[PDB]
């Protein structure tokens, strides 16, 4: 049955709530496992098969003299001592299930930059990555290219197909909803909207997502909502489509 | 005299030690101001003109019930209430000095993603960004393209020339020192080293920094060391060169 979905997203994207809700959505026609890799998240809305807080939490470490930024890094360093264990735990789940959903660190960068996250990921069988954004980071043509770009970066970094998505689209007025898809799905509209800006940066910014766009056929952005279950069917089949075309 | 240098880098890059040391290096032929924007860093090796911890620290906030990841975000939300104040504080320093050095959050992403960092930056006069990496993230041809890429991303994000650099090169055996420059400065060697990898990712990865490379003449990577002062003269003149060509 075997299939892994990694939720990546920055502090305040609501991806722990998504991981939870998307699981129950799956729990109806599928066996599902939940993996928590975040050492500093308080509560979790699901039942974890693997929960690294058992082994170490950011606070325990602070309760030993570390500045907050230094205690996240230090939680991930200690995790690596159980590196092989956690890998093999995950590999077991992978083929005892249809879906293993993986919830990554809230500081996205202790997943991009620390050894644990990075090595873990590059030793899993063709995992699917979902990069979710608060659609608020989306104010103007600039905000849109950065998101495609950063998804490309994560992909590069983890060596895993990374699909970009917006979460909490149920909070969007159709006003905004309209505005975002246009900019996202009509490549040759945004790719041309990046010229009405005449400044050191209102020019480069244009030749940026201009190429990345002309190399490997870009991806569809997912619109998701833990609250309405908008987009679950889509991601469901993107998962399956991914399991095929690999 | 006016000139701003923003040090960006992830938890464990040693850029607070760099900001400190590069300042004294400058303090000999220049008037210099130090700006700390990190709410969770304990001690600082310099004298801050602006220190946001006066107004709020990550711990005070934790001492009120926030999970660590939620207390960084919450420190930056409260900062934005003094947004205009901090902007004007910085603008005053800018032309009371030759250099204002700015030390950004240790969680690089509360600078890329929160409103404070991002808006602050895009309202400063042509600031220079220095992206520093622990050269350990550098193991193989992949690690190298990601770094160029991510510097491009920051640049895009903040609308500021962003220069990539390695810090702590004094810890490098000449063995490694040799190895990194080759991969970094001989474009058409790494840009061709990205083909001896035959896998979903050992192929895309090649067409990645292949284009970005063919659009706008790439940048020289700086090798820096707070401990030996390797690279200071270089960055010094890159600062000046930047102040010119703008
Ligand atoms: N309206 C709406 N609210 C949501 C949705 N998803 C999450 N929320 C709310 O926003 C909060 C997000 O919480 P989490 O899912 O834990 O966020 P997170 O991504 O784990 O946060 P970090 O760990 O910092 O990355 C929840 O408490 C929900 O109340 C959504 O789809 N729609
Ligand atoms: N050998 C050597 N050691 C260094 C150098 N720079 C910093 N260090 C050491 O590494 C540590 C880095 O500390 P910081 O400069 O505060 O690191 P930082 O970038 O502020 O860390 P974050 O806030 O998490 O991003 C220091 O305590 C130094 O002892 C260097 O250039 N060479």
């Amino acid at each position: 049955a075997s299939m892994i979905v990694v939720f990546v997203g920055t502090a305040g994207s609501g991806k722990t709530t998504l991981t939870g809700e998307f699981g129950r959505y799956l729990e109806d026609n599928y066996k599902v496992a939940y993996v928590n890799l975040d050492t500093g998240v308080k509560e979790l809305p699901y039942e974890p098969s693997i929960d690294v807080r058992e082994f170490v939490t950011v606070e325990e470490i602070m309760r030993e003299g570390y500045g907050p930024n230094g205690a996240i890094v230090e939680s991930y360093d200690r995790l690596m001592e159980k590196f092989n264990e956690y890998l093999n735990k995950i590999l077991r789940l992978e083929k005892e299930n249809d879906y293993v959903l993986i919830d990554t660190p809230g500081q996205m960068e202790t997943f991009l930059f620390h050894e644990f996250g990075v090595r873990l990921m590059e030793n899993l069988p063709y995992p699917l990555v979902v990069y979710i954004s608060d659609p608020e980071i989306l104010k103007k043509p600039n905000d849109y290219c950065f998101v495609r770009f950063f998804a490309l970066l994560i992909d590069l970094r983890l060596g895993a197909t990374t699909i970009p998505a917006l979460n909490k689209v149920d909070l969007l007025s159709e006003e905004e909803k309209e505005r975002h898809r246009k900019y996202f799905e009509d490549i040759d509209y945004l790719t041309a909207r990046l010229k009405l800006d005449p400044s050191m940066q209102g020019l480069m910014a244009y030749k940026m997502c201009s190429m990345m766009t002309e190399v490997l056929p870009p991806v569809r952005v997912l619109y998701l909502s833990a609250k309405t279950r908008e987009g679950f069917e889509d991601l469901e089949t993107l998962a399956y489509e991914h399991y095929c075309t690999c």
